[PDB]
């Protein structure tokens, strides 16, 4: 499913990531933005052989098994293909555990780079939270 910017927002907050771990909602919509468009099916092969999926784009290398990405956990277990979904369930509570990993939000190279210190509040205006 290709989300609607306040639809996923709406989505995120119903599955409580709003100021999960401190970030607001709008770090999460901007997070899933330029990590998958807001695509669910987004799949993207990293360098080292290991694939991202979905909404968040969570990696097979700790997070998820696709059953090709050698040395992997899957500390979410999941088959990756569950965070292909169209409900964000799973997404969403493996994303629970990856920001809670140490780094915070900055676990998504594309947080770190293109929404950390930005007007995220942005990615949730005009929606009716
Ligand atoms: O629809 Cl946006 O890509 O402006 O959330
Ligand atoms: O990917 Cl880790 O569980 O070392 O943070
Ligand atoms: O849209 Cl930014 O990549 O300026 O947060
Ligand atoms: O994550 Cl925010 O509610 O500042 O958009
Ligand atoms: O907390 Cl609300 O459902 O009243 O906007
Ligand atoms: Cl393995
Ligand atoms: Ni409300």
């Amino acid at each position: 499913k290709v989300f609607g910017r306040c639809e996923l927002a709406a989505a995120m907050k119903r599955h409580g990531l709003d100021n999960y771990r401190g970030y607001s909602l709008g770090n999460w919509v901007c997070a899933a933005k330029f990590e998958s468009n807001f695509n669910t099916q987004a799949t993207n092969r990293n360098t080292d052989g290991s694939t991202d999926y979905g909404i968040l784009q969570i990696n097979s290398r700790w997070w998820c098994n696709d059953g090709r990405t050698p040395g992997s956990r899957n500390l979410c277990n999941i088959p990756c293909s569950a965070l292909l979904s169209s409900d964000i369930t799973a997404s969403v509570n493996c994303a629970k555990k990856i920001v809670s990993d140490g780094n915070g939000m900055n676990a998504w190279v594309a947080w770190r780079n293109r929404c950390k210190g930005t007007d995220v509040q942005a990615w949730i205006r005009g929606c009716r939270l």
